[PDB]
């Protein structure tokens, strides 16, 4: 508890360049950027709530950009960072090298920005949580922060696609991978690492899609499920619409994406028969896992020790 | 600044509760709630990073919601929050009131949630490190909306400047199309049939009426605001305001105030409305004006086809 006074007693002394942080190690994003989904990942991977954005040289700061104003974003939109910084228009906050951290700590209390770039040669960026850590004596984190300030320390985004024998936006994939350990058992965490998961979703061959032509409407092609007849594969669709006929009476309705059928294929029922039919109106596509597959999977989780 | 050299004596001995937060004024999400654009709005408004998930009643807090488990969220898809907060899992640190600052800040320096709930047990509140660190600085530190330091004080900075009126993010909000079952389709098909002889097979062959009523837009919904009520978009009809389109209602409710005197009563499905509007004989031009106002008094789901659309179909004449 003396660490904290000693700090105290030495703020006066201290200036922001003690606890700067160089302009080579800054996290920065230029303002000629677009927000799609790799650049957003980029984004978040490092796990910074405010990042200075430049135009032309990394020393020319012209905005900033906050993880809060990413919240209405789509990736699959693609949109422009410049188009959010205009929505936006986060305040700079400017600061110069020969400061007191009093002085720098008194601007933060009302400043319109907890991050103020420290210069006009930029040497770099300085937040309210360093005047702290250095003023306590002992350093801070939110884990979703990387590492404390000394070169020394979560899901990596790594869900795109590569020119693969099938296309889908990795928001989609997300979004399947979310879905999926959460709402269905059998592809829960505790069963089956997410890690496994994906490498599960993105094997190939297992994404597929299927194109509707209305000469073959009822074909035995377009059928992803027919009733009393077994199957081993568990199916999610992502896009398209689908009509199960279900039941005995063969009560007909209609399901579109994040609907799935015959979990227990994959799991111990031993065999699997689907009393209902699922045929394609549309253009589909979908996720198909077969119980070897899952199989192989609960292996790789239960190899890895 | 002296004070921040007794602000270590200070947090030795007091508690959570001198700077604590007070549970009934926290802002929280019900754990069953949706991530569409009007929940998210909600969310980004409030301006606060980490929000406490309730379900059933506001002293069981099961959750934590983060914003930054928002930025691969889309306001379109309308994604449930229980996927989110069941797929990050963030931990919740529970605290007695009997905690001194010295071992919250420990706790709050180790990594778990800067939030932590303090606490058959009770829920006192919330406390956050920017609490304790405006405690021991005895300052006011604000980026988010609320200039309150450390206990009660309700305050305004900036003219509410978070809240933007984010309208502009929106979707067009165009539904794709309207879904009704065959049955129904059929029904309509036949009552229009047989009772109403505009839509008899004797001006209008089957194939034809089907596809009218097939044609786009032709079946359409209205949800009900409760609140906005009598909207003149929720009137179907106006009285004697000239309209040109025949109405079938299919599903819901309204209330119809006809004659001069304005009697209204209540009529329900299979109802429709001003069939003269679709008559195209010469005369601003062959008005039909109704005697009637047709409001909503529940979601509707209804056929409405203009006189365009009935003289094209009869137009249609091959023989
Ligand atoms: N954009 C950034 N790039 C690089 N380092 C940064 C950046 N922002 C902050 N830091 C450093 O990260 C450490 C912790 O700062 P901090 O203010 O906690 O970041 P943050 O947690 O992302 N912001 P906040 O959400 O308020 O906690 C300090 O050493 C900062 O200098
Ligand atoms: N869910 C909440 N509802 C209402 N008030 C809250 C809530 N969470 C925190 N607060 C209060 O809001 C103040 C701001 O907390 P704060 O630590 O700044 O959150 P945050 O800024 O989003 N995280 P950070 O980015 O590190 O600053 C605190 O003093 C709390 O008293
Ligand atoms: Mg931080
Ligand atoms: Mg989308
Ligand atoms: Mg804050
Ligand atoms: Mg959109």
């Amino acid at each position: 508890e003396l660490n904290i006074i000693q700090g105290a007693l030495e703020l006066r002394t201290k200036t922001v360049e003690d606890v700067m942080t160089p302009l080579r190690d800054c996290f920065m994003i230029t303002g000629e950027a677009i927000l799609d989904f790799n650049t957003m990942s980029e984004i978040m991977e490092s796990g910074y709530t405010r990042i200075p954005v430049f135009e032309g040289e990394r020393s020319n700061i012209v905005d900033l950009l906050f993880v809060k104003d990413l919240a209405f974003v789509d990736p699959d939109d693609c949109t422009p960072l410049k188009t959010i910084t205009k929505f936006y228009n986060h305040p700079l906050h400017f600061v110069f090298n020969d400061t007191k951290l009093d002085a720098m700590l008194e601007e933060f209390k009302k400043g319109k920005s907890h991050l103020a770039i420290v210069q006009y040669e930029v040497l770099g960026i300085v937040t309210l949580e360093d005047v702290i850590e250095e003023i306590i004596k002992s350093e801070i984190l939110d884990e979703t922060d990387l590492y404390t300030d000394n070169r020394t320390k979560f899901s990596a985004f790594k869900q795109t696609d590569s020119e693969m024998k099938v296309k889908i936006s990795p928001q989609l994939l997300l979004a399947m991978h979310r879905f999926l350990a959460t709402e269905v058992e059998a592809f829960s965490p505790s069963q089956m690492s997410e890690k496994i998961l994906l490498r599960l979703l993105k094997h190939p061959n297992v994404i597929q899609e299927l194109k509707y032509d209305e000469k073959n409407k009822k074909a035995p092609e377009y059928y992803l499920y027919q009733r009393n007849k077994p199957v081993d594969y568990f199916v999610l669709i992502l896009q398209g619409k689908v009509e199960v006929e279900a039941g005995k009476e063969g009560m007909k309705f209609e399901a579109s994406a994040f609907s799935y059928y015959g979990v227990m294929a994959l799991t111990a029922s031993q065999v699997y028969i689907p009393d209902y039919s699922v045929r394609a109106l549309s253009d589909l596509q979908f996720v198909k896992i077969s119980r070897q597959q899952y199989q192989n999977a609960l292996m790789l989780e239960h190899h890895h020790h």
